[PDB]
């Protein structure tokens, strides 16, 4: 009986073995767009993946990660309302069984076909399990997906996930850019918050770009393909792998923008 998004273990019944997820900075959260505070202090975002390296590409039973080296700033974020430098380790996506939902994020109630989360550790804790234990520690970009025209930097992750259908499955995922997963403006609104699988450890500061980027219906069903299970137990589809708004209680969402 493990954590996952079922009716029997889904995230209604986290809360048994994580007891934070009843916490005061829990992910995700509705963004209400009339109330979050333009803050003119807020630096613009710099993302500096020139020189990111992937290794390699699993499913891990709850979601597919793209892995990156991150001994070094090779792809590192910085800027925003982050001090100090910020390694990419990992992204992946949540996504729904239908367009109309698949989002962690909402923004004024409004849910999204996916939600693209790029992650980052702060390099002054040395590695990313000091990190998650730091109120500081990391920093997710969140980027939504709504289904229309085709990402064509996408298509390599579609094309190998047919590759990693079960849990445990991993395949050798080199030279790919994240660069293309970005939109064009990077207009961002930002509060602190966590992790959004257990353990849900309150470490991260969220950044949630304004604008979303297009996939193809084609490209989000390939998605829904994948397993929740391993080879060969009963099929289940790895689909609904969001976590539902959580209160927002004392924090404030800040924009970058007006
Ligand atoms: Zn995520």
């Amino acid at each position: 009986h493990h954590w996952g998004y079922g009716k029997h273990n889904g995230p209604e019944h986290w809360h048994k073995d994580f007891p934070i997820a009843k916490g005061e900075r829990q992910s995700p959260v509705d963004i209400d767009t009339h109330t979050a505070k333009y803050d003119p202090s807020l630096k613009p975002l710099s993302v500096s993946y020139d020189q990111a390296t992937s290794l390699r590409i699993l499913n891990n039973g709850h979601a597919f990660n793209v892995e990156f080296d991150d001994s070094q700033d090779k792809a590192v974020l910085k800027g925003g309302p982050l001090d100090g430098t910020y390694r990419l380790i990992q992204f992946h996506f949540h996504w729904g069984s239908l367009d109309g939902q698949g989002s962690e994020h909402t923004v004024d109630k409004k849910k999204y076909a996916a939600e693209l989360h790029l992650v980052h550790w702060n390099t002054k804790y040395g590695d990313f399990g000091k990190a998650v234990q730091q109120p500081d520690g990391l920093a997710v970009l969140g980027i939504f997906l709504k289904v229309g025209s085709a990402k064509p930097g996408l298509q390599k992750v579609v094309d190998v996930l047919d590759s990693i259908k079960t849990k445990g499955k991993s395949a050798d995922f080199t030279n790919f850019d994240p660069r293309g997963l970005l939109p064009e403006s990077l207009d961002y609104w930002t509060y602190p918050g966590s992790l959004t699988t257990p353990p849900l450890l309150e470490c991260v500061t969220w950044i949630v770009l304004k604008e979303p980027i297009s996939v193809s219906s084609e490209q989000v069903l390939k998605f829904r393909k994948l397993n929740f299970n391993g080879e060969g137990e009963p099929e289940e589809l790895m689909v609904d792998n969001w976590r539902p708004a959580q209160p927002l209680k004392n924090r404030q969402i800040k924009a970058s923008f007006k």
